[PDB]
């Protein structure tokens, strides 16, 4: 069996046990967080060993945990008790939607604010926002979450379209105290709804589309074994799934010939961020860590076929736990297909008369989830040619504020009355490198511009210079669009046909990255963000590039930290970070739901193949 | 009948008889160019008048001429004769494929360099490659090409794979001499084959793709009316087609309700210019301005059915020119179809507890043409939410060189003793704007970071600010990624429901500009390229970024000249001139042909609509 398969019932069910017979999974316990670990470096000789690694809550107010069990042995393996304090607090619980807004129902400042509005606090959705750290002295070591009001006029109703402006509130959830309740000033709540399936504002539906069918009648052309393990084209991977994280590709690897060549030891979104541009105090606290706060991969949404997946579709549906260790599956939240992608190569050649048209086809891994208002879609492909893309889509419905009647420089407008503050989204991409195996270095690319003189008298000559990024200290680069700056990752070690060393070229969007001030509270937490490519030394407890919890940690934590360190890249087991994202200035078009934005990178071979690796292709049928 | 339909077969024969009635189509004329005018502003109240432009060639030595025909009236509007020291040489004739290798076989240095590399000139091809102007003082005001020596091994060999470097000549068309013959030297002639079609060089063809099957049942949704008017989920546009700038899109224009809103009046490639960074004398000249030079719907290939358009196509044969004013049919050289693009809105909410999906869709129209070595796709997009996008596919066989034995600041190395200069690929799209009809302004779009301080004590706001492009002098544009950098046109007379004026954004890709220095013949003669993005006012005779005559045209020609007009553009008939392109430092991977990369660019409606366009689309079955 693979040690990378993915947690079967089976796994989750003896992790309760173990909880359980070792004494840490008590009544009042909550599990915010519970997966499979990866195999240690080398470890996989040939030996069944699998860990779990779970944080657990509790809401009677004691310490919460990090704790690893052995699942094969039935052993706890360590066990701490956290001090949130210093560490940071545990990922916000499913069991927390509710308890912002059943807190606030009765709290008589909450319900002042209310009346003031004429609101009807049966109708007022509040969300559990997470909090960040500011300048609240009573916060610091205790599990707050901040809440914003929006009205629901019936159940079915768009809360989003009526934000309630001018009010905020936060709430210890462990006390069940609220905290502070800050009202401004009354707002008009916008009155429009946003009901995109009501026949009134969707207007008598198209009757112009006509079908689109695109089917595989033999059958689609990836296998998949040991339940997660792909073989396509050439590619081999296996697909693993992650609570926090999603979907995470492991073992990307291609068989050139009969050689199994390693690319990607692992490659996941580590991180994902929403800060927001707006100064208002309702506000300027928010930055929703859609990864590391809430879980990505807890809200994956079950895919309908024909609806959200087209074609031949095979899916997985991962198994996580719920909040007292039961497993749970999400039925077909993976999407995995191969689809076609136009023309790969082509050629008509005068002088030989031969005409040349070949295909190109990718293989897609997918799933989608939804965190509050965002919904995204998260997509890895794997093309004939070598290549491999990540990209995320953007949509769900644009979070909202009230339109300032004398405009705003933070905010754009929807509808009469309506806002959506500016915000960015932000990702993170940790790519465990192995091209060609673990011996590997990253060198920046930048083209190179030359003087007409001697030497180039005619002022044509342009050139490119690859930097070694030799130490950790030197390895966090920002992108130069201007000079096609990229970056490649080589093996030192491993020589193509040519005698030069085989390579992955990873090409940016080179979209804006953080905007925030950096002296802030979002530059200090998200620091990662602030750099479009960062490289470290491997290490297995440097996961993500915010730390470990990141819900109300204090500024500092993960790869300004780990980077400290100022280990020995060139040549060595290494992993890249890319910060890559979305600056959005909602549009009317956005509302009332949005259609999809998108954003990625993607890593092409340089050097890293003999010749072209489709020669083998055959003509189209 | 439209006035913009394509041009029939019976057009071109009156063309060819008016030229004759009047006596300017002799015998020894070559028709270098010929092409349907577009209708003048406003003159289509409705009233017929299809008026040709043409340039003739004489192969006798006498002065070409620029013509004006109108066939619904039978007569000359305008005939010139050209002083081409001045104004520029004609585009490249078909005919003259062959002409260069023709007039080097018996010339004395080309036979002497040939034998001592002991290559036998029957095996010997040489292109007509385009001259530039140089330091030549001969060739001012003749027609010139060069040209360089490739190797076919046999007749169905791929003569790439064997540069003959250090040798080029150049040769006098129409006096058939050869001016120049340089020989800086003998480098070894590459070995190896590059046929892609040798089951040596393949390997075993792949048996592991199964089908992939897209079809439409009830056939596609758009509908084609006068032969290439296209109506299609809303939008309404005109198919065209000229032989220099290939496909051209006329009257993009989007029914939002009742109203059929213009977006775009004309879109086209207006030029493309491959400049090769090379110092060597051999090819320090080189830089082939493909659409300008060449003429890139001339080439267009004929499209194969699922080959190179999968699915349900309506296919276009553009009726074109040949040398003596014969039409001739490209057959199936246009591709029009749907495609589905993923998801287009979707959104799970825990509050109204309703789950929407939609699909995406996108109209192609599409064609490939192939320019010796180069090939290139070029796509036009329409998608459902009102996005329109351009991108180019560039593949065929990389252009070759010997790689120098002590390697190379400017040539890559492909096999062993086969280089690749260095080379950008640098379009020019021509966008004659027409957001809610004829007046438009551009503001340039940047992020604003702001300070932590008052008014934003968190250090959390960002902003935008967008700054008007008032006259021509001010709309010469540089990219800034890393500041976010758009260019909106809005209509400032059309406001949307908000009171904002209605808009759309273009996103460029921010892909390396022009690289050669500011001083080099390069840059003079695509002073374009040297800039993203250029904004003028509407002129009938403005219609290429380098000027009607590319060939031989000293520096200067084209965008440069027009804008020192320093025309008012502020709520004006403007045209957009967006540069864009692909730096192409050529990879292992490129060899022996190359699978396709992409650049192109999209603009998205900027509160153009009063919501959603999208709120009607229905559920997908
Ligand atoms: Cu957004
Ligand atoms: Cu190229
Ligand atoms: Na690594
Ligand atoms: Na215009």
């Amino acid at each position: 069996a693979s040690p990378f398969r993915l947690a079967s019932a089976g796994e989750i069910s003896e992790v309760q046990g173990i909880l359980r017979t070792a004494g840490l999974l008590g009544p009042e316990k909550r599990i915010a967080y519970l997966g499979v670990l990866d195999p240690a470096r080398g470890a996989g000789s040939e030996a069944e060993d699998r860990r779990f690694r779970v944080f657990i809550h509790d809401v009677s107010g004691a310490r919460p945990q990090e704790v690893t069990v052995s699942v094969t042995n039935g052993t706890v393996i360590s066990a701490v008790e956290l001090d949130t304090a210093a560490t940071g607090e545990l990922p916000v619980l499913e069991e927390e939607f509710e308890v912002v807004e059943q807190l606030l129902a009765t709290d008589e400042r909450w319900l002042k604010a209310l009346a003031a509005r004429n609101l009807d606090v049966s109708k007022v959705r509040v969300a559990p926002l997470s909090a960040g750290v500011f300048e609240y002295a009573e916060e610091r070591g205790r599990r707050i979450l901040r809440g914003l009001a929006f009205v629901q006029d019936f159940p079915e109703d768009s809360a989003w379209a009526h934000p309630v402006d001018g009010l905020v509130a936060y709430v210890d959830v462990v006390s069940k105290e609220v905290t502070r309740v800050i009202d401004t000033g009354v707002f008009p709540v916008p009155a429009e709804h946003g009901n995109y399936t009501d026949p009134e504002l969707t207007g008598p539906l198209r009757t112009t589309q006509k079908p689109i069918s695109i089917t595989q009648p033999e059958g689609p052309s990836f296998t998949v074994t040991g339940g997660n393990h792909i073989e396509w084209e050439k590619w081999s991977l296996d697909v693993g799934f992650d609570v926090r994280e999603g979907v995470v590709l492991h073992n990307i690897a291609f068989r050139d010939g009969d050689r199994l060549r390693p690319i990607i030891n692992r490659a996941s979104i580590a991180e994902m961020v929403v800060p927001y541009g707006d100064p208002s105090p309702i506000r300027s606290w928010q930055n929703y860590f859609d990864t590391g706060e809430y879980l990505v991969g807890q809200y994956a949404n079950s895919l309908e076929l024909g609806c959200d997946c087209l074609g031949d579709i095979t899916y997985l549906s991962p198994v996580i736990s719920d909040a007292f260790g039961n497993p749970r599956e999400i039925r077909n939240g993976i999407c995995m297909h191969e689809e076609d992608w136009g023309i790969l190569a082509k050629h008509s050649d005068l002088w030989s008369g031969i005409n040349y048209t070949r295909r190109n086809r990718r293989m897609v891994i997918s799933f989608f989830t939804t965190i509050g208002n965002y919904d995204y879609g998260f997509y890895w492909y794997l093309y004939l040619d070598g290549t491999i893309e990540f990209e995320a889509k953007a949509t769900g419905v644009v979070f909202t504020s009230a339109f300032p009647e004398g405009g705003s420089d933070n905010i754009s407008q929807l509808a009469p009355g309506l806002g959506a503050p500016f915000h960015q989204h932000i990702f993170s991409a940790r790519l465990d490198m192995a091209i060609d195996g673990f011996t590997n270095r990253v060198e920046e690319e930048d083209v190179v511009r030359q003087t007409m003189g001697p030497g180039n008298e005619r002022g044509n000559a342009f050139s490119r210079k690859r930097t070694v990024l030799t130490r950790e200290s030197e390895a966090v680069r920002e992108a130069d669009a201007r000079t096609g700056r990229t970056w490649i990752i080589s093996n030192p070690e491993s020589k193509n046909r040519l005698n030069e060393p085989v390579g992955y070229k990873l090409h940016a969007h080179n979209q804006p990255t953080l905007l925030a001030d950096p002296g802030s509270s979002i530059a200090r937490r998200a620091a990662f963000a602030t750099k479009d490519l960062w490289v470290t030394r491997y290490a297995d407890d440097e996961r993500y590039p915010t730390g470990d919890f990141v819900n109300q940690h204090s500024g500092g934590a993960g790869l300004p930290s780990y980077i400290a360190q100022d280990r020995d890249i060139d040549g060595q087991d290494i992993v890249v970070w890319h910060t890559f994202g979305l600056t959005h200035f909602p549009r009317v078009e956005d509302w009332p739901i949005m259609p999809v934005d998108t954003v990625g990178f993607k890593l092409r071979p340089e050097g890293f193949f003999d010749r072209s690796p489709v020669l083998d292709v055959p003509a189209n049928p």
